[PDB]
């Protein structure tokens, strides 16, 4: 059934600013154009990232009026423990603040310089530590993934071909592991089968190489094995992401995306020689085994809202709700990347602004655009955030040039929605007077962050 | 805009599941087929009623934080006191737990035994404490607001003739106050004009007789004015409301109607005898003036509410999701009451089931067959909430007997709305299965609260 | 042992001024030296009253984030009425928005006009509302609870004898109820023994009359059985709680005191025409059986509040540190209300301040003279708070001229308690130099509240 | 005053309770005899740690609910950083989730390997930072703060010979910074006199040499500024901060001490290029620039928990509180570090326990044994938090073999402070009969957290 009610009712909300076009516009100058340095209190829908946004539900702000402070020993790490033990089946839990803690902690512990680390595609703070850690990234998605048209089921998944070809031409001695990640963010957040994740597991274990996976968006995972993957139409939300994790050595979490919480995160293991030396490490970066970087309460919201996001109805909704924008601005012909994935929608800002040069940052406009006629926040993920060559000072000139339209779990509606998708639309149907921008301030890093511009 | 999106976002969520129909048969008939009787637990989307069951802001749990639970003297009650002054614009106030703590109070105040009140339509507990305190109610609402079917504006307004007429029969003398509620709850949310307001000060000025207004759904009221009567387009709702008010001598509020809380009213009045004799009262009935029955928290939530209920954007969008689903309703022909008032939408109980007669109430059968099909809870707004005439013993019989899906503000979404419309509609299909009810408990006062029936 | 260390940790703060002796003189001035007319934000410690001003616990903060808000059939009605089932003891439960809604609507279901109620002394409240409906009020309270001075167990008993001597004079038929209060208040919190329950419950149930406790301090009463009544010492408070209800019909409650709470109350009985009728009735004051007044939150907060005060430490603690408060005052010499009690320590201000006379305001001006040495509001509760007879225009003229030092319950320290005390300690080492006050505005209606004075 | 009373109220609580001494004693051996191994429900009075287990306040309870989780531009971030740069006085400010991650920037930006970083005493994760990225630790703290029983005032400050020497012995260049404490927690918490940063910032200054303090508890050593600093008598507590950080280039900061929350800390600097790439850094490890690894809620609660920390009155008598447990065993005999510090008192492991060498771990042990007699927890900050000399391979040897009863703010009353007082006191009675420890296992670097041992 095509797009469900919410699967819940609105508790609290949210106070917003409903400041018309004009007032937007100087928002957005203000900004220089830029909507990263754009205030939260200017905007009405923000669609920035899906990360830490969540609107949690009645019983996890109960657990936040629950924690136990303590140190050490606090009853709300016993709890994030059990429920993760028995959700993710995994031995060993240590909390980190969010994800990134736990990919600090992984890479330290699991590579040896010169190592590889395999994986389908790579998001940035992942791979950034695999590198800084002495490894060498090899991805090894399936080629369809890297055709952002390109209509297929499963798109996230791994190619055992590329996998048994680096086993063959490296040795898997030289294999620190394969960083299996669900979905694949960087692809547009497609799904991995089970069936892939079960061959990967298989291929690894005959050569005693490790398998952790990026889990971030484990459930909007499973909801497409679920829904797509046969036979798996008689399995729980919850019996798909155990059998899921039960192919791997380990994982890294951040429970700001599918653990429906606003900060939090966690490194899982099997191992209990590497859950000590984790625990070794941990105290260094983050804090105690347990706590990791967080507050009592965030570790009881966290224990909560994992187990939250096992509800069917939920997780059908949250990637529905997302595939209703998706289905909408493609039947109106705005180029998206296909198929729509768990967490966002990607506009191809390449062929919606056809006028424009890369050089002219289409997706950076059209993103400022987008808040203007709407008052939604959407992010850049093109030219400006690939950043310049420091050697050269030439751009890197990614092959996507995209809006990234990605959606808080619970925080909007299908009538929020519409917002989006009436205003990109009816963007679109003008497209050629998307004017280009230029730099007028460019830091020397993280440009995406503080870069101002001013329309040619 | 027809359907505005919400202008809030979702804060926070609470789950919503239905239980199936067979389980819904057995608590209909356990709750002796009276909806008030079923438990939250068992019902999928709750629109029984607007009273009480609003969604708070961000800013008004802020406000649930900062409870000063101080017997006399608490910052809350200033801040109530301060706000209710600025925005309607009544000399003195008296918090009180909900309406019907304020009703008490007033009719204990106003009326001399014998007396006369006229008011635009009767309220269930407003017309009970009228009577207990020998009030004789007189209905003095224009004649088209006691039929269903027939679309016109201002459907709340009083008949000027009727009151006239009251006036020149009984003598100004003999009545004790008129009771003027805005929007009007029984003829189906129905808006009153500013024209109205101004005539009714008038004429009852010249002849020294006292209004109050039931301030329940004010804001409601005032959203109707704001687009619907000539001349007031450009007025801010606040604008609206402290005009409205300016034509009264006081009002009593449920504060869980249009202050956007889950408990809390008070009683208004511009006399100082009058406030200090409401002072006395009070502290029998309710608690010290400095509360009146209410937590800190409470006041302050009431005070932040009410406020908030101001913003043009909030009560457009509360007010066209209503209608949302009266025009859904009407579109595949399901009787309605019309125009659709601000609060819910109310069932034609007599053209929905055209083969029952009143005596069987239509309304009340209607109400658990829509529970037991759809579980969605609705309530009852007829023969049966009309009560007994405390002259003859016989039923009132109001011509409007409808069955109301009221909307809680800031709960629901229009898919909800379209949950709601689509299992009506089925139900409408197959009208003719409602059989007639008939009592087996009846309570001695507002009966229609826990009543129970068998069918007939 | 004396005085034990708190049972629980601070949770959380209430932010308090700690203006200085100056600015606190200047505010007293500014309300006209009546500490009702204090600011709460300006008091250090607001000892006005331990109704409604208590601190909540972590878990009834999480219970108030889950508040189902439905109008019918609310999860924490469901938990509040299970809670009292099992606590208390009787059959039937009516949630209230505080002690004085129950008492409203039991006065009127079990008072035909002309009967007596007798009581354990009176509270204005519960007194007003057995007159109200027709009651003449008869005092059965033991002759030594009218000795201030006395120093005596169980001092709230009821007299036997004078209970019979009530029934031989007037008959059973003509009494409505006996009206036992657990502590008595109007004694300075005096507690009732299980002999004397049992005993009342004994002669009442060979009449066939009913007995109705005022069960607002029904823990702290516990409490000293527990302490001084031979053969509780192996019982636990909950056992005593539920025997204690045993040898009632029923009982009015507000849990604003014993239960923790800010607001809420209930009526409990176990006749089921009773239980019929009072449903009945609720709806026309407070609202549905099944919230009756209150927010869904405060029914679940409430329930658990009620838990809490089962434990042994918690009550232990309150009532120790109240009598800490009492201990170290008498130590002094500080004339005080003998024994001290549950909730308050009393100090007899005619004793304190002997060159004034009782037309001078004595425990008006103590109170005014503590709030400026210390920051602590106390209540007078003497010659003010007695109020001025209307048809004579004398004065009423209490034996009892206190200032009531009002214990809230889980807020204060021994510290705290030790600013009050080192304050008044110093007052009375030159207690001489306190001066008479005179009314500069007097209301005509309750003068207590809102009456301005200044020195004499 | 001596003991001045909490300047706050009680607004929520928690529950304490103590489990049997053999209950206790069997998870003294279940934790390897390491207090951190511990369970938070297994503790009567957690004094562990002042870290994160602070109370907060109804004010910060209300910016909780006021989380404006935005990725970027958060009202929240925007709060912190104007708080921050208000109060401290620094130009830039970078929000980590806490100290030991603002430690890590700072290491990783402000360290050349081979270069020095000269500090008032050493800190466990700030020393492990330093050495991890290549510098040598130089202790520069007077001798005195090395003798635990010397009661002298600023213990804290630096011997500025020693920074002299160091200046002309390695060369200014070859000097990474100065890391001032403010206050020095191994040395017992004490305090930096303002006359010492300032002739620290002079002769830094005329070297070129950065000073960055490490700002955990500069309230607590405001406090004692004000105290006991000819001429800042009539100074606030802020304008005090203030001026401390005039004196620094930049700061670390655990939110989790002085700023009284349970999460949150930030690294501040004046330097716009450090500031540059310290927003590169922090993306890696904590988060965005506008969060650092924080909800936005926790930026709200440590924005307005650090303004809370510099009312006169809130600080005064959390320094003093914690001085009445010293004053308690000191007036009985227990040996303590001298005089008692800002945040805890430290009995003296070497004295307590005479009969042991450090090499035995005396802290270790005592810190097991008082939670055996008592159910109080306690921390180790002696030989085993000192770590291994990573040039040696030997333990660390500090002067300073203390057992820390560390403080929340806020939590604890002086009754709890005397329960605490009691056990010890009682304890020392037998003293002889505390046990020599030994390790069993021992993590690579922190070891204190994790350490498992068994007796002797
Ligand atoms: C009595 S039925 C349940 C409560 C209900 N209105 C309650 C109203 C009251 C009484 O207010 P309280 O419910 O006591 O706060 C007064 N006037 C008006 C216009 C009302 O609609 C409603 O569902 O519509
Ligand atoms: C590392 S032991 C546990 C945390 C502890 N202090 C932590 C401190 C940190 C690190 O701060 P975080 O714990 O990472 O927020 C820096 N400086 C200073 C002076 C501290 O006392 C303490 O208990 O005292
Ligand atoms: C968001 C994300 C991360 C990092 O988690 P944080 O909690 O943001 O540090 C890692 N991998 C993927 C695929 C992510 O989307
Ligand atoms: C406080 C009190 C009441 C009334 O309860 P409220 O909740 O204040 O209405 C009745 N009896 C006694 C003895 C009380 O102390
Ligand atoms: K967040
Ligand atoms: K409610
Ligand atoms: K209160
Ligand atoms: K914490």
């Amino acid at each position: 059934m095509n797009y469900p009610a919410e699967p819940f009712r609105i508790k609290s909300v949210e106070t917003v600013s409903m400041i018309p076009r004009d007032e937007r516009l100087k928002k957005m100058q203000e900004a220089g154009y830029n909507t990263f340095l754009l205030n939260s209190k200017d905007i009405y829908i923000d669609l920035l990232t899906d990360s830490g946004t969540n609107a949690m539900s009645d019983k996890q702000w109960a657990g936040m009026m629950m924690g136990d402070e303590a140190y050490a020993g606090s009853e709300n790490f016993y709890h994030l423990e059990r429920t993760v033990q028995e959700l993710f089946g995994f031995k060993h839990i240590v909390p980190t603040h969010q994800g990134r803690g736990a990919e600090n902690l992984l890479s330290q512990l699991a590579i040896k310089p010169g190592q590889y680390v395999a994986g389908n595609m790579y998001f940035t703070t992942t791979r950034y530590h695999q590198e800084k850690n002495g490894a060498v990234f090899v991805d090894i998605v399936r080629d369809e993934a890297h055709d952002a048209g390109l209509n297929i089921a499963f798109k996230g998944d791994i190619d055992l071909k590329k996998l048994q070809k680096l086993i063959d031409e490296k040795g898997a001695e030289n294999i620190a592991y394969i960083c299996l990640a669900v979905t694949v963010n960087l692809a547009g957040g497609q799904p991995v089968s089970m069936a892939n994740m079960r061959a990967v597991r298989e291929l690894t274990e005959a050569h005693g190489i490790k398998v952790f996976y990026d889990a971030t968006r484990c459930v909007e995972n499973a909801y497409f094995i679920k829904e797509q993957e046969q036979g798996f139409e008689n399995k729980s939300i919850a019996e798909i992401v155990h059998e899921m994790f039960s192919y791997a050595d380990g994982c890294t979490m951040s429970g700001k995306k599918d653990c429906l919480v606003n900060i939090g995160g966690f490194l899982c293991m099997n191992d209990d020689e590497m859950f000590s030396s984790a625990k070794e490490l941990v105290v260094v970066y983050e804090g105690m085994p347990s706590y990791g970087g967080l507050a009592g309460r965030d570790m009881e919201a966290m224990a909560i809202g994992l187990r939250e996001a096992m509800q069917y109805e939920y997780i059908e909704h949250r990637v529905k709700q997302v595939r209703y924008l998706g289905d909408k601005l493609k039947a109106a012909g705005v180029p998206i990347v296909e198929p729509v994935g768990g967490h966002a929608v990607f506009l191809d800002a390449r062929r919606f602004c056809e006028h424009l040069t890369q050089d002219e940052f289409p997706a950076q406009s059209l993103a400022a655009s987008i808040y203007v006629e709407t008052g939604v926040r959407s992010m850049e993920r093109g030219i400006i955030s690939a950043g310049r060559n420091n050697v050269t000072g030439e751009h890197h000139r990614p092959k996507l040039e995209t809006v990234r339209l990605t959606i808080p779990r619970r925080v909007y509606t299908y009538a929020h929605m519409d917002v989006v998708a009436d205003g990109i639309i009816k963007l679109y149907q003008h497209k050629e007077d998307i004017r280009g921008l230029k730099f007028i301030y460019e830091p020397k890093q993280l440009r995406f962050f503080t870069a101002r511009f001013d329309y040619i």
